[PDB]
């Protein structure tokens, strides 16, 4: 029905077998440290998979009026990174054993971050909706800039940190560009740049992490 | 005005009472482990009882249009079990000592379970009500196999999961049955087996877990 | 437009800059205690500020029917109070180095405290906005004695928790004889009277604590 369908169907089906895959990897681990990056990295991709399957079937999609017209917005990924962003910020922070200081700014920033986000995407306001963008993304680059200013540790962590810089930057351009924003790019690509994003963000960053020997103590 | 009135009141006051009746036992408590266990089980039903409030007075109450019908739908259970399933995974994991891995997999699990369990309630698609109802009860059966194959805490813990199990377990062949699901068991009969189920699981669990020795460090 | 519309406005900058301070304030400290005080403290008027950005915008704002007329009921406050009432009651229970039973109990009754209040308002039977509102203040009567009855922290701490105590016990009164109440004070006046206590709930608050030595191990 709707032409962004197909991706919506693909990235459901690669969360769901990104979870089944680290599901069944984290079978028989014993080690308590290893035990919870498993139990982070496969709920992130559970929940994406709920989410990507609510949109899919059109539960997880509104309508938000705006600019003289009916724009069709797909909250469901607000509910789905609310949980997910920081669930992946908590990886990142106890790879390097960062302190309970450091893991509340990083969460509380990454909460303002898509909730701001979600505000912007129901804003019936056009003008108003690029105010919360402003101010989701300032959440961002302070979430940036902790993780990069706040030996296979060192080095898996390089490695997450610079996948998670590149893949996160790009969502404030999509969503900018995108039916949330400017509307210059239609939702069909949009919703498969998202989808690109998000199973790199999530499998991608989930498959480095867990062939890792940083997750064991 | 609704037939199931009298079990939403039933259910009212069993919940409040249950609240009190743990709230006086825990004063005086003094023991760090003991004070989390009581914290834990009073908080329960102070939520259980705020939601069966919410739906005597009909706040908690929406009506969702699916097969051709207005179906009136109790979303407060929701509300109440997003924070109270995870609180009673909490009893069981803290008893048994259990390490964060483990705890933040079945906080998860039971987070999507829920969440998956209300989108499956509110779904205006018949047919896919029941795909939401398949994944939560997946969800349902991991942390029910996590907590099997994940001397007073033995014991206590072994008649506590039992317990467990069993009642919520029925809770996925309410909601099929139910108004929410297959609707051959009337609203009324449906809300009655809910406040069984509720009250067991909450004031009954609390009762044994209190009464033990187990609490004590 | 709206008459309130100022204090708005004011609340927004003075939430905003309080923000930037302790940003700033906070900057090149390296005590893992300190960070955690700094954190939560910051990222109070940090989510504060995006909420009264909300209702100064319009989005934080819905109608609710009753008394036979459509009542301005801002909304976003309670989305704000969610995050920033637990947050406070964090510095305070951390400040005097409270068990996590204590934590949980107070973190608890403070949900059931702001989600009451959310349900009294935007109830639509006038009479029943009342019984949650008398809910609301039992679980904040709650929270109170615990704080009282659960060298420079103590100082620190006993100055924090009266400023609290007075604050807090001033909210239910304004909600009670205000637009979501009564109804004897007019909407504007309403939202001075809550810019001044969440200003001084918040960034007063905050300079208290931020600018005493107790944060620090
Ligand atoms: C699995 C999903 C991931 C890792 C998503 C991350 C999402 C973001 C970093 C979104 C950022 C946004 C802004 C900074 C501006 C406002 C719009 C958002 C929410 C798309
Ligand atoms: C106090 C409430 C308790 C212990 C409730 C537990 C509820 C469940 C285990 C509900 C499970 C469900 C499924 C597995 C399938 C979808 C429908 C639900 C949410 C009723
Ligand atoms: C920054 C905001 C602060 C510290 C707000 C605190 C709010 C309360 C203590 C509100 C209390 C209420 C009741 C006890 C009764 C029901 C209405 C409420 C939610 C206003």
């Amino acid at each position: 029905g709707r032409p962004e369908w197909i991706w919506l169907a693909l990235g459901t089906a690669l969360m769901g077998l990104g979870t089944l895959y680290f599901l069944v990897k984290g079978m028989g681990v014993s080690d308590p440290d290893a035990k919870k990056f498993y139990a982070i990295t496969t709920l992130v991709p559970a929940i994406a998979f709920t989410m990507y399957l609510s949109m899919l079937l059109g539960y997880g999609l509104t309508m938000v009026p705006f600019g003289g017209e009916q724009n069709p917005i797909y909250w469901a990924r607000y509910a789905d990174w609310l949980f997910t962003t920081p669930l992946l910020l908590l990886d990142l922070a106890l790879l390097v054993d960062a302190d309970q200081g450091t893991i509340l700014a990083l969460v509380g920033a990454d909460g303002i971050m898509i909730g701001t986000g979600l505000v912007g995407a129901l804003t019936k306001v056009y003008s108003y909706r690029f105010v919360w963008w402003a101010i989701s993304t300032a959440a961002m680059l302070y979430i940036l800039y902790v993780l990069f200013f706040g030996p296979e540790v060192a080095s898996t962590f390089k490695v997450l940190r610079n996948v998670t810089v590149v893949l996160w930057s790009a969502y404030p351009v999509v969503w900018l560009i995108g039916s949330e924003g400017a509307g210059i790019v239609p939702l069909n690509i949009e919703t498969l740049l998202f989808m690109v994003l998000d199973v790199s963000a999530k499998v991608g960053f989930g498959l480095i992490l867990l062939r890792s020997r940083a997750i064991f103590g």
